[PDB]
């Protein structure tokens, strides 16, 4: 039954809205990005501040870790992505090609590719080793809110303000599936399940949906939260009970039972929109992050 997430740490340091928080795949770290143009690294278990990584000329929407936890990629309003050495804090590559703000980014599981989505309505696939753009997908007809690889990196899912989710063949760059639902509200977030079998999508009508994307069938929805404006990150939590975790525009983190769709916990504490949540890879730990009235990251721990 219910999780019992309690507040363990509040991480202050960013001087503007925080955009994204991500745990390293090794479970060691949390990375955060912010409108303040900075990436900060924190200890996942002790909340200790480790380092600040700088170099972007404008605010940063997203950050993501390579599979060996040695590299970070960030997506910035400055129209670039940057690849960072976590150890030195140094910018290794600047990925240039997008014609407007880059909103979202991920490594493939192999961590030889980066996928990016932009205000410029494209999705780009980049070679990690060289930093070169390998493919530009004419992905959507409005800003791209999220990009994610499946478990083997053979597929990419993207979401957009155009009301669509798309599934892409990574190797060829061909669209394999376009999802539509209801009256096509903006799709503000999407990701694959840990196994790759499903996609979880948020739309700006206060709804998360779980999809069997190949069958084109919605299996569950998660509602009760507030999501009408911001591109709020959501997650599968699989270390204990099977939960859906999301931020919300009423300053709370919402946790649902994945199967029953019931709200099982609401986490109070933040003082602005919780735009990002992350789930720890091995421990029942949530990181959550909030917008400019708050600017803090919170770490929470549960027994299941
Ligand atoms: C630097 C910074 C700090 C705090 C918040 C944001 C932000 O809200 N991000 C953003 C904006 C838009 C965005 C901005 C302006 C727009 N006009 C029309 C559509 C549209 C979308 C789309 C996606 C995203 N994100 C959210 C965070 N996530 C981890 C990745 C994606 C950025």
């Amino acid at each position: 039954v219910k999780p019992n997430y309690a507040l363990k740490f509040t991480l202050a340091g960013h001087t503007k809205a925080v955009s994204s928080v991500k745990f390293s795949p090794n479970g060691e770290w949390l990375a955060s990005s912010s409108a303040d143009k900075l990436i900060k690294i924190w200890g996942a278990y002790d909340g200790k501040f480790e380092k600040t990584i700088s170099g972007h000329k404008l605010g940063i929407s997203d950050v993501a870790w390579s599979s060996d936890s040695n590299l970070l990629v960030s997506a910035s309003d400055d129209k670039t992505l940057k690849i960072w050495d976590v150890s030195s804090g140094k910018c290794l590559k600047t990925l240039k090609g997008h014609s407007n703000y880059v909103f979202c980014c991920n490594f493939n599981p192999q961590s030889n590719l980066i996928v990016s989505g932009s205000f410029d309505e494209s999705v780009r696939i980049w070679d990690v080793k060289t930093g070169k753009c390998l493919k530009t997908l004419p992905a959507h007809s409005d800003p791209v809110s999220a990009v994610h690889f499946n478990r083997d990196g053979s597929l990419i899912v993207s979401s957009s303000y155009d009301g669509l989710c798309r599934i892409w063949d990574t190797a060829s760059g061909q669209c394999l599936k376009t999802l539509i639902d209801d009256d096509n509200p903006p799709v503000s977030f999407v990701k694959f399940s840990p196994n790759g079998k499903y996609i979880l999508a948020a739309t700006l009508d206060n709804t998360l949906k779980l999809w069997d994307y190949s069958k084109g069938k919605c299996l569950k929805t998660y509602t009760g939260h507030k999501n009408e404006k911001y591109c709020i990150f959501a997650n599968f939590s699989v270390t204990g009970g099977k939960w859906i975790v999301s931020g919300s525009e009423d300053n709370l983190v919402y946790i649902w039972n994945l199967q029953t769709k019931e709200i099982v916990q609401k986490l109070q504490g933040h003082t602005d929109v919780v735009i990002s949540t992350a789930c720890h890879p091995t421990e029942n730990i949530i990181a959550s992050a909030a917008l400019e009235n708050d600017k803090t990251i919170k770490l929470w721990k549960s027994d299941c």
